[PDB]
């Protein structure tokens, strides 16, 4: 059926990542546990992050969102 | 490495029909909304309340995903 599982963020990236290992973002839904977005490393690696942080937003500027 | 979950974020509505189905797999129990998933004959991926009757039934019946 059409009723997929949606990926959640459930924990957040203690350390602050740097840009330099970041590809790009995407936000998870609304509907989700807590508010997440999840940054894409460079190699495919997906990162949750807590948005309401002033890191995190800095990367959700500088960073383009997943195109998926 | 704190990778996102699968939650389930809605409800199958009606039931699935068992031999569609080849096996179910529970979320993360730190998901908001305790539902189960179901492995179609497909490959497809389907979200379940398992505090439905027909839900917890195809749960008994079909084995437990390999994670």
């Amino acid at each position: 059926s059409w009723h997929r599982p949606d990926k959640c963020c459930l924990g957040y990236q203690k350390r602050p990542l740097p840009q330099v290992l970041l590809s790009s973002w995407y936000p998870t839904s609304q509907l989700c546990s807590k508010p997440g977005v999840i940054f894409l490393t460079k190699r495919g690696r997906q990162v949750c992050a807590d948005k309401s942080k002033d890191w995190v937003k800095k990367l959700m500027q500088q960073l383009p969102v997943t195109a998926r």
